[PDB]
């Protein structure tokens, strides 16, 4: 009895060949919702592109239903908490767009710097403006380049033979990495004080939305030209459309739009911006990529194989025991990367107690995507480990010993530094809810739910300290959930952290950090 | 026709059964020459322990002869130079010994902490001298590792399980990697200070051979047990002697000599010295790993496939336009190891030009090869870079490109640190004896022999010094062969590198560096 | 009990001694590998456990018997707990303790 | 027209000229030009010219011009020949110049360009090899090579007050002999010169402009 595959979007069965001859292959008008609810129920795996949505209806409607795949990137038309919440393994084509993406980022840049359609349009209205254009040479040229995964990583090479400098803004690159690329690692204000011409390469998140504001606009080389072809807003639109028009930036290409279907931006006024409608992944061979990394995602899938596109969990694919442990290590990782001085080279994942019993290689990679997540979109659960490794420059280990010192299990996560400095952050589960814990940081012990928003200060002036950040925090109308607090075993310093029921204001920030007299002032929400 | 295995030495048809049934395995007394001769010249693959000799003679009558294969460590009884030469590949078992000779360092701190064999020997005797013994715990206690390569983190482990804090000496492992051992790393002379308990675990190079003699000896902490399970005479036999006698370390294990077969050390005549016969590789579960390693790597070796415990090159495994270029880049690896500060955590090897069209691989790995050789033993020309990486830290990529600079072809070695700083060293060969050419050192260019003893210089007090490196060097009776320098584009610094016809002592190198006011000052062996 | 289980394991007494008479009997010595053997102990007393986690560090898997001990405590150390029959069936090595219940020690 | 590929490497054989004469004790019989490499497929006639030009500018008062030069060549009794060869054994391009004197010695010197910058480059005096900017004032010796040699060579440069750019010192294959090249930053008093070449043993010293 041959599995099912049903094909609900546009993939031809030529760029789905990888999927074996021991399967049977069916199609579907999936934007159809009759038909897609009368096919689905005889899935054992679905494809789909973005013109079908595969939401809790479609999902309850396929009871043997194995693999959800997307050919492509995107998983907005995936409810994966859904399918992840019904055992589904949820897989997309994560790397099936970076060429046409560079690519589309530099025929941008080009565009922008020769001014193309303008140039294109004054021949179609029948004549010859030569004279008025004026072009921007890039031999020579300082570009900057903001984000440094596999997108930016191609466009900083491909620019680089136009004889450009390249260099690079990305705190979730290891310098080591940057160096093997040749590439030289700034400050985001060093990079905009150095470029003469700017891409972005950063995925949206709350820590990357709206990056470069007008502050950041004002901060640039007077010439630079401007280029985003990532996500969304990264550019603030209107601080761009100010600069452009007061002259400071000379021109810009935007790909992606703060809110897409999008014809309206005043953008859209200016000569010297060149925009497209979200063309980037807009390709043949990008298309055909998507369709044939899926189709092998679910053959690997179907052959009961490890999935490295994976998105999620589903399936045996983690124990009982274990699965309460994924997101108690994420944080765990989010936080050993917050109290890291910089990005950490490694982490060292260590199972102790009951749970080093258990087959815990998954924890390994929760701990990296806690590690990494200011740089991976929210749907994502899992990450490919050699991928991050290659691209980034981070490995991931874990350690087990039957012994735990004090509660039944622990999990500590050592993030270690390039220097050899260690920052270690532990965690367990305990009780009828198994409620996440955080235990120890740093040789301190303690128990403090693993949830909201945490701030973490690290400071040398110590009486009255409670005093002075209880005040500040309370005249700022922030309440204190819990708290941990004591004074370094060794030397001056002392350390505490709080949760908060609020985010802390910049002012307050500053007003604790001089209180306190404080080295690290950092708030990370654990949610 | 099956190919035959001919096994030379006393290795027992199961240890080898991992040699398919694709195979004729023969078997012959190895050290009887006549014997050996007569049934080698059928020989395809040829196994042998120690007691057989795999020297020319033998060779030359084994004219089909593809591997020769040490089920061991050693390469004494093969010339491997020979093999290469007539296009034969070696291999050994390098890993095999690794576990009966960490726990035969820790039998020896063991016994000799506790003075087990003269406690035996006293009741062998008849008699109760408990009252006369006393031990030393090691819980709590320091012990100080001397070389962190596979076995002395092997004693690392076992050793911290009895609750001691482990500090180590090794410039060839990364600080990360320590850090992930929950390992410190420390100055040679921080571990002598620090340590209750040695254990030596360095290999034999004239960079290694008597590290810890009497200067050093004088440096350790008042009752400190030292052990030497390594190598020949790590420890100054007579100045151990010393120390012993004179009170000052209070016990010490040998399982090594400086010279073996030994039946007279003065070492000898000392109860506190526990002694014995290079046993720590003497072990059925040794030897036999050592048997089916081996047995495998000629299996793969048969199976045309690539062999990872190579200890040479033989065969096709390396075209013939690229064979010269292996020494060079091995030079290369060497000198960027000594230019850099600290060890760097990658080599970047480019190769640019015309060898760019080649297959150039095995070049990264003898950029390794180069930049590991103060611990690595002669004989061997390939290195496991999968195992080097795991147990040091370090790893190395390839790079090509199509255009070199300015000569037809260049090797350029990239040696990245930690920190994201870079050290470039390049290469070339040219002309009808395809002579080994230094062409660059960090965007300075000259061509220099890659050959004989180099003295490098960085330093800040430029005028004159041409007049004083050259004058110092010539009062010491130093002859100048060659010599390049340039004043640092920018910054107040200078640096010349001169080859010498000899060495330079000690205090003409001080001289040197006072005179020229060096920041750094190196002497390698570019041979 | 570490100290001798090693020195009974690469016949060290008897190694070192013949050096001590100047002959040189390599080739007589013969030891045995500890790791990724079964240690067997008998008897988990504080010794016992400690013996027990100090032996697992050398990569050896550790069976023990001890009827009046925490199961719980044993698991923590690494340790399957065993009739005695069936350790000294599957026990390369043996350490005899002190047990956790001070003579029914047998 | 001189092409595009072609002129950046007149100033170059110029100099290279400017070598080959300085370093022929004797007024050379005979130029010859060299090139070989890539430069071989471009049109490098003028390239001749160049070197003669350079050749006589080290020599007679009021430097030539470029229809100046031929005839002066051939009114000293010095022929000048070119050849082009596609094969050159280590570098992409490389030019020689050799001078030969009438008692039959012989001097070449070669040069190239490379790097984005076509930086200059000299690559050859003799058989002896380097890489040094052909910019300058270059002081050029062939000495015995004695302990204590590279260091007076210093000594007395230093105590002179003349700076050392950069330097490079080959030793010969197969002689008793060695040759180094110092960019300075000010001329070398002829005093100072006849003193280097006692302190050393020199067979030949000169000091050369590279502008």
């Amino acid at each position: 009895s041959l599995p099912v595959v049903l094909i609900a979007d546009k993939l031809a069965p030529s760029t789905v060949a990888a999927l074996g001859d021991q399967v049977e292959v069916r199609w579907v008008d999936g934007p159809d919702r009759d038909k897609l609810l009368a096919a689905v129920p005889e899935a054992d795996a679905l494809l789909v592109r973005s013109a079908t949505t595969v939401d809790a209806e479609v999902l309850a409607a396929a009871p043997k239903l194995k693999i959800v795949a997307r050919a492509g990137v995107g998983l907005d038309n995936v409810d994966v908490d859904a399918a992840t919440a019904r055992g589904v393994l949820v897989v997309n084509a994560p790397t099936s767009n970076i060429h046409s993406a560079a690519e589309h980022a530099l025929a941008l840049l080009l565009a922008a710097s020769r001014q193309i359609p303008a140039a294109d349009a004054s021949l179609r209205e029948h004549t010859w403006k030569r004279s008025s254009f004026s072009g921007t040479e890039i031999f020579g040229k300082t570009v900057g380049v903001v984000g440094l995964g596999r997108i930016g990583q191609l466009v900083a090479q491909r620019i680089a033979a136009f004889g450009a400098y390249v260099v690079a803004y990305d705190p979730y690159v290891s310098p080591a990495r940057a160096a093997q690329l040749g590439i030289e690692l700034l400050s985001l204000d060093d990079l905009l004080a150095r470029a003469d011409f700017i891409s972005v390469h950063l995925p949206k998140t709350p820590e990357t939305a709206g990056l470069i504001d007008k502050e950041a606009l004002a901060k640039t080389k007077p010439g630079v030209i401007i280029v985003n072809a990532a996500r969304g807003g990264l550019v603030d639109e209107a601080a761009l459309a100010d600069a452009i028009t007061g002259g400071h930036v000379r021109a810009a290409g935007l790909d992606v739009f703060a809110t897409e279907p999008c014809t309206d931006s005043p953008l859209f006024e200016l000569a010297q911006v060149v925009v497209t409608p979200h063309l980037g992944a807009s390709t043949a061979e990008a298309q055909d990529r998507a369709g044939t990394d899926v189709a092998e995602s679910v053959r690997l899938a179907l052959a009961g194989e490890f999935v490295p596109d994976a998105v999620n969990v589903g399936g045996g694919v983690v124990n009982e025991e274990v699965a309460p442990w994924l997101d108690l290590v994420r944080k765990l990782g989010v936080l050993a990367g917050v109290l890291s001085d910089e990005l950490p080279v490694s982490l060292s994942v260590q199972v102790r107690g009951e749970l080093a019993a258990e087959e815990v290689e998954v924890l390994r990679l929760s701990a990296l995507r806690g590690l990494f997540s200011a740089v991976i979109e929210d749907a994502v659960t899992f990450v490919n480990a050699p991928a991050l490794a290659a691209e980034r420059g981070v490995t991931a280990e874990i350690c087990k010993a039957s012994e735990s010192p004090n509660h039944r299990s622990v999990v500590d996560v050592r993030a270690v530094g390039a220097d050899g400095s260690v920052v270690t952050v532990s965690g367990t589960l305990y009780g009828p809810q198994l409620s996440q814990k955080i235990v120890q940081i740093n040789g301190r012990h303690f128990d403090l739910r693993a949830q909201g928003i945490n701030l973490i200060i690290h400071y040398v002036d110590r009486p009255g300290a409670l005093g002075k950040i209880g005040t500040l925090l309370g005249t700022a109308g922030v309440n204190i959930q819990a708290a941990q607090l004591s004074e370094d075993a060794e030397g001056p310093g002392a350390t505490i952290l709080l949760r908060l029921d609020q985010d802390v204001p910049d002012d307050v920030r500053t007003a604790i950090a001089a209180a306190v007299d404080a080295y690290k002032l950092e708030v990370v929400d654990l949610s």
